[PDB]
């Protein structure tokens, strides 16, 4: 895709859209997570934090998911880093997405009106071939994880974790108001 | 494809001709609606808004369709700016371009007179694999968006919610002239 | 594969068969592998022909399958239920899915299984693709839905359980050993000797 | 697949098991419909007729479908040769094995209790490519396939055309009780 | 595909499959695409028949979406040739060198079943046209010549002007067995 | 390819050749029609305007064909801005090519003496799968299509409806020569 | 395909090919290869034995194929005894052609909407490796070209110049055609 | 392959099956392990006193497949001698081992390898799926060492550590473990 | 292929060097000739004459051949502007190539000592599929292209149209020196 | 790869690696000799000639190979320039590389102590498809190559052509040491 290119008036300064867009504190995840991509976020958590500690970030998520190690190094750094990081889902935030969208400040987590939550427990985070004793140890750290997400979901959303352990057994699909009623997000923007 | 250059008169500064028009508020959404290029046409309406909330804002539409949650990013974005989008459809604007291209300001939703506009019911939003509760879960969530795009599409047009289930159960193609009886535009363009 | 071929005697002559033949002939039909259109029908020819041959004995269907088509495994199973004699069923190795449904289906009293084998039982999965138009994957998932109540209905009718049992069990692949399927209800006896 | 040998009683006679069948005048249409597998039905079909036009033939269908003109030469050869040709239902009978289900002789079609009958429109009879006109004739022979198709199952069916045409729109799935009232079938199996 | 076995009684018992069956009351089946192979067996069968009985009606079954030009002419030529006169009937559909080996029966014994299909046309590629602009004149012309040669054969089988099959097998013209019939590809509809 | 980079005299610019050519109000389509194609010509069309409305736009097609909504996008864009687009024929203008070449501002449009200009119907302007009642849409959709392209051709080349349905049923090639006699050009430039 | 089973009185059950073989007759059908022209001669030498004076009839309906492949073919047939007839079905092109107007002289024959076609060998093998190589294999292929157009102009009664105009690109000639230029001699219709 | 054909007239293999000889040789699938269930069953008939000799070349397979030879051999009354030509590996070494005591076998250069099983299918979809994957192939794991332990005389413990990873045997390391209870020579 | 930097004296201008070599009005068609290799001859040609319409072009030519509606834009636009397009053979001039190299001003058409040049008829212009009728079409399109090309061969070299029809049969390998004395070129370079 | 960039002094120039060192008059010949990068070679000492007509070039060959036009066309280039073009192999000189390499200026022609440099006959220059008649006249021109080749490589090395002849027919491969006695090279350096 071709990036267009804005100019900032200050002199001049030519940005592309995305790194005028930073300039003003706003850091997308678009499309699945990566580690690269996971990491740009954090790089740019990181600049963020060091121009203005105190200033909001503002977190814009549209993202089917990823991996989960690449999820938790962003979430890693959203709640390390001093200045609150609010989030906001655009078209989707399923999986990792979710898990990110309601890691957000608490009171600062948006979603557009038609967007769509999906949460649900962990695929694969890796194949399981081998031998017996290496798929068990595989399996072992998948439900590790699973109950780690369940637990760390549970928190933000101010939920038993019971609950999110029977929501998360299937893809779990959320309108803004029912991931509003249920603690993912904390207001529905219009206008 | 090379994206020839253009030179502003100001001094002088040298855009590629899709930068240059969107100096002129003109944002383009050519092709298949992806999470990438639909976060282009956001990133670049967050950025008009912000040069100016009060100007109108011409969202120039070429697409065969895409995907939903990419779309609803744009369309979110469009009713959420303050600014008036102004829709025009080149060449086509079918399934979710036809959406987008509805979802326009009420009187200043356009098409070229031999465009061509298609609106009909999605189709898969994601394949509908696994167990049978799995595919129940993806059924079920496929007929929710089935119904809010209709339910919008209904909105959009002025028309009842069951002339948009009957006229969308399968490609409706439209002339410039048809979808603006129906109400998916306001007006015809000629010079 | 090579298949065998074995001799049998009769008067004063020899009838050479293919092993699988023979043992038909011993009213034995085997159920190995994938359940297909073309792997049921065989089993369904052999049942109606076992049947004539003699309405009264019991035929006996040897299950090693890992499930297949539902309506090529519906096939097998109104052949069995429909045929006068009586199909005893025994599972070598595995009975999954459609063929831990053949297994229940046996004749109650004589459904078997070796000391060893492993049944599971579970949900349908794709019975087709769910292509098209949001109306046409609508109409394939009803379809599913209405298969996915069926087998449990008729499997709970099998295994003398609540119909709300089997929607719990056949959640998610439900493997048994053989002592774990008698007592669940898939079978009546565990052969040792 | 192996085939089992069977031994007919007379001196001895060694069978395939589907020949020993087609002694008995039972037919087979197992998977798709095909010219070839057609065309074995239909010489199986005038076969017996030869050996005994006045007994039944017996029709044994579990079929997904398949092209409409292989199953309009066993259609056509069903109603041509003097035995009355039963037709059974088992596992499935779809499409033109619907077809064929519903064009045995009437009061002699059966199913089987958790038989599974489809009925609908034709798809692709063959590729709409090349030009324009080409695209138009193909267009034009398919619906005309498709009211052929939808006034012999309405005759089979003893019911109005326009209400084959309503449900054969999309793919309609019916239990052999529903076949039964709707008119494919007559009959229902048990023992 | 499993061919069914069939057991013929005679004055003792001979076990056939059922198309040698079926070629035992001279039935010859030309089913699926007309190809070489396929093409050479009905020729084999037309000449074994004729000699069996040279005065007998051969029936010949055409159940076929077309195929090759030599290899339908090649089974063409032996249908005029061999003595007996070889009736033909249309099952499910006859198209392209099929409609053609249709029309190609003897005038009064060419028959269709009502719900067949017959569908007449120019030829495509009789072979590819790659090579030289010269190369590509050649093939160009032979295609031609081939192209007129059957909207003149068939012209003849219908009883039509050349005129009328050019127009008529520009593009694919499909027929029911009635609009075939008046055609003149076919002689009669069979029902019962 | 390397697209050469020239020095316009005013102080210095450096352009690659084709913003150069576009200085001097010279639009190139070369190669097929696509969405995104199409779409630089239209955003070329529209900047030229802006920079003189009165001036003349020289619009080189050099074409096999391409897409129809997207060669409509350039025509009702050509249309539709003030200025004249005049049209010349280089190499080839095939198709939607042939479209656009008879499209230009009648009296200015040109062709190369030994160019090659090649009008027929149109083809698949998308797949026809699915259901016979999918096929009828998209069969009367094509239809609608080759009948609008007829009838625009006929206005373009001062000829009637009847004359452009025969000669577009095959690909009909034309020299410079017989397509200024049928009307698609006005003069074929030498010196 | 499934090869039809015949029964010849005399019982004895043939397939459909056997039973023609029986009244002498050789089918070459689809591409020359080393197999089917192994076949072929193994037909011809076989027929021979049966009777050495009765014709043989070979039936032709080939696109063509290997060189060598035809050439053992050819050799059998002005080898053996007996006259091998031989008759034009649908097609004989290229090596086709050669082994139709190969047949005895007098005896070579077409249906008449045969097509029969002649042209120049195309590669017979690659010609990569080494410049040497290459010119090593266009010698013997040019050594064929020759070879094949000195045997054709000879079944023909033609002159040599005549077959190297007529083979420089494919010369599809209908059975009359083929008739006049001597490639085969009568045409037969009933 | 091309089947010799010995003298009515056999081919090899039916031949030695007249001798009560059931080759198990290459994978176990469900279609070769079937073939041996039905040889195994057919020999019953023949039969149920005669001894049945079962010549292993396998480099394994199927559990499932494998567990239908297995439990055939345990039912059926003719004792099962087994002989181990070449390999027997994984499931193979299982069925070798599952041989009537006393009647186990090896040549002397054949080579018997044990280990635990590695997927019985895949461990796709989500982690309760694959929760329920991977305590199956546990249970099975088990239950295969408790059975290998049952026929060579060993603790299970024993079994657990020596089959962790492939554990490669001569006919004499077999012997001494209690898989096999004599080395053929002549 | 790194395409190298050379500096300009005049300051300082920093070119590739092909940039560089226009600058000296040297335009090089290297490669197979394209739509897109055409057109950058074409707009290099047209740039060079706005420069200065009357000092000479040198056109560079090592080309095994190509498009012949792509090299039939680069002849026009060779013969329609002003300056002389002097023709260097370099390499090979094959087919195409040596069209173009045969196109070049009179008197002005060169070849490198070693070079090789080729003429032949023709091949495919375009697949001949479909239907007879189309293959019909095709063929004599592809006819009328064989005449015109060696008819103006024939005219660039002096010759009579039967000449170049006989020598265009098959491919035409000349040295540098038979094309000069066939009329193909006018001089051969050494020093 | 990623080519390093130096500075000149000068101000200060910043170039890549290769442009500096063609301000050095050093022109590389690195990998296959193809029509892309032997037009390179063939531009930069076309370049270099009129920077300095008088100045030596150093061609630095490192090639296995390639297209016998292509190296000809490097090859007339050397000869035709003013100045003397000095060769030097590096690594290898092997077929065309090898060829170029003894086209240097005699007296100037080197080659690094362990580099491998091979002559041998060509091989294919095109493919030899189609009719006997096609191959022999492929076969005729690659063996007029052979015989060029052959004639200019015993010039190069004042050898007779009976040597070359002989020495080429299957791959010759000669250290340094024996390229210098064969003629091929007239010095090897070492410091």
């Amino acid at each position: 895709y071709l990036v267009p290119t804005v100019i900032e008036q200050s002199g001049e300064r030519a940005f592309d859209i995305y790194s005028r867009l930073l300039k003003e504190r706003i850091v997308f995840l678009v499309g699945p997570v990566t580690d690269e991509s996971a990491n740009l976020v954090v790089a740019q958590l990181l600049f963020l934090e060091s121009e203005n500690p105190d200033k909001d970030i503002f977190f814009y998520i549209n993202s089917p998911g990823g991996s989960v190690t690449a999820g938790m190094s962003i979430y890693d750094t959203m709640n390390f880093i001093k200045p609150d990081v609010s989030t906001l889902c655009l078209g989707q935030a399923a999986s990792m997405g979710a898990f990110l969208l309601s890691a957000g400040e608490k009171g600062k987590r948006f979603a557009l009106p038609n967007s769509r939550i999906m949460i649900h427990q962990p695929l694969i985070s890796g194949g399981l071939g081998g031998q017996a004793s290496d798929i068990e140890i595989h399996a072992r750290e998948l439900l590790k994880i699973k109950e780690k997400l369940n637990r760390l979901m549970a928190k933000h959303c101010d939920r038993d974790l019971a609950d999110l352990e029977r929501d998360t057994d299937r893809d779990n699909f959320m309108s803004a108001e029912e991931a509003k009623e249920y603690g993912l997000i904390d207001q529905i923007l219009e206008n």
